[PDB]
């Protein structure tokens, strides 16, 4: 984790969202409801991974618990990974746990990628919630 990892960051999401603040010290130690916050915005303004989740998940408060916050950013890393072709080493228990931000902003920035490319989520989202 370093300056151009942040610097990255805010280059391939800066253009696709205005909110939350994409910071240095935000994305040194991204809390879960931040990354909720990232993850709902995209699907807001975008539509990229619209339908992954229910009307309930969508809202950060009903997403507290352990496994739930872990279930929630492995659907994210799915579907990013069926939508772009590239792998992501990042780990969701890890992420829960505060660990490996790098990790975490690596998904951040191909979640921006698939974004500025429009590239369509509906299939992969499809095949992941079928599980």
């Amino acid at each position: 984790m370093n300056a151009a990892v942040v610097r990255r960051t805010q280059e391939a999401l800066g253009k696709v969202i205005r909110r939350p603040p994409l910071t240095e010290k935000l994305l040194n130690k991204p809390p879960f409801r931040y990354l909720h916050d990232i993850i709902t915005e995209v699907i807001r303004i975008t539509g990229f991974m619209k339908g992954l989740y229910t009307d309930a998940e969508m809202k950060s408060e009903n997403v507290k618990d352990k496994d739930a916050k872990i279930s929630f950013l492995q659907k994210a890393i799915d579907v990013v990974m069926m939508v772009s072709g590239e792998p992501l080493a990042a780990k969701p228990a890890r992420i829960v746990a505060g660990h490996e931000p790098e990790r975490t902003n690596e998904l951040l920035q191909l979640i921006g990628k698939c974004c500025l490319s429009k590239l369509s989520s509906d299939e992969a989202v499809k095949r992941v919630l079928a599980g």
